[PDB]
DNA sequence: TGTCTTCAACTGCTTTCGCATGAAGTACCTCCCAACTACTTTTCCTCACACTTG
């Protein structure tokens, strides 16, 4: 019983992590470090003035 | 006259990447086709009757 229900959890976890990856990977892909060390999106809109606040 | 509230119907998604190996619909219709048997077809073959004879 335990071994099967383990194989079920093993076979379902990967479907709940693809949408977790892509759903915000679409959003932050534009998000990068400006040359001034500020985090701007590929739009240019500033997200953080420093990475984690320490660069 | 003006603004507000709930419910139900409607929208869009909910692992990735590849092998296999592609197959199969089907009603309505049929004209074509294959069949069994009989019937029909083209060339050829061979004999036969009457009037007259003597």
């Amino acid at each position: 019983m335990a071994g099967r229900e383990g194989l079920i959890d093993t076979a379902v976890k990967t479907s709940r992590s693809g949408y977790l990856q892509r759903c915000l990977t679409k959003q932050l892909e534009g998000v990068h470090v400006s040359y001034d060390n500020s985090i701007r999106d590929a739009d240019g809109t500033l997200v953080q003035f420093m990475y984690g606040g320490d660069a």
